[PDB]
């Protein structure tokens, strides 16, 4: 995140970390005590879905040990994602078990169906993703207030925003991570314009898939085989 201040412990408590072998890859947001919602994007490869997910989390650098719930990967669903142009960027992750509701875990609720959003609407993103194109991730959780555009300079797919200071905004280690506008996730960080912070980040629309996600959540199975 550019351009965005540091958060305080617990200030976003539905924030997910996602990892591998330790390291932070991609951001995300817990929906449900079984569910994580991220970006499909994060889940390119190189060692392809080997990775852990950690909430809880503040300072990346230490263990929080008495906040903290790690867990693995038990599946993986979505819907219709294409990597060539970025389309249906979305991805839920089932944990080996149910995250135990903390102060310092909860869950981010969902908009309905369809739901809208106007453009001028403010919002707020975070996350722990570097300060600038290829840098170093930030050890603790920044964020920035956002504005949602209008629908000309976006895609029917995805919901943009932009910030009236230059440079705000996402960055590398930022994705998946969710925007919330008016306490409900209606973004998934997909991907970035040009350098970071300079104009039109894309997130997802998620009011497009609520009924998918509902039906995921519905029958918790490992699916066929
Ligand atoms: C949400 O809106 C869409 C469009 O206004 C409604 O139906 C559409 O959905 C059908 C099933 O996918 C499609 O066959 C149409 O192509 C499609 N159009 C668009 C562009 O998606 C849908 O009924 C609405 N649902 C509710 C719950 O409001
Ligand atoms: C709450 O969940 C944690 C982490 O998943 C688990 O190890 C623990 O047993 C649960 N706590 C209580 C006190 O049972
Ligand atoms: C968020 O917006 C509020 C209200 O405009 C403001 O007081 C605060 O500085 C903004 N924070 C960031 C981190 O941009």
């Amino acid at each position: 995140i550019v351009g965005g201040r540091k958060a305080r412990p617990r200030q976003f408590p539905f924030l997910a970390s996602i990892q591998n072998q330790g390291s932070h890859e991609c951001g995300g947001a817990l929906i449900h005590a079984r569910f994580v919602m991220t970006a499909a994007s994060c889940f390119q490869s190189q060692n392809p879905g080997v990775s852990t997910v950690v909430l809880g989390a503040y300072d990346l650098r230490r263990r929080e040990r008495q906040s903290r719930q790690t867990f693995s990967i038990s599946s993986m669903s979505e819907n219709g994602y294409d990597p060539q142009q970025n389309l249906n960027d979305l991805m839920l992750l089932q944990l080996d078990r149910e995250a135990n509701l903390t102060s310092s875990v909860t869950i981010l609720p969902l908009p309905l169906q369809n739901a809208t959003v106007e453009a001028g609407t403010r919002c707020q993103v975070a996350g722990w993703g570097s300060q600038r194109s290829g840098g170093r991730l930030s050890r603790f959780p920044r964020f920035v207030n956002v504005t949602v555009t209008p629908e000309d300079q976006c895609r029917p797919n995805n919901v943009c925003t932009g910030v009236l200071t230059r440079r705000g905004g996402i960055c590398n280690g930022d994705g998946g991570t969710p925007l919330v506008c008016e306490g409900l996730a209606h973004g998934v960080a997909s991907f970035s314009l040009g350098p970071c912070g300079r104009g039109p980040d894309f997130f997802t629309r998620v009011a497009l898939f609520r009924d998918w996600i509902d039906g995921v959540l519905n029958n918790p199975g490992p699916g066929p085989a």
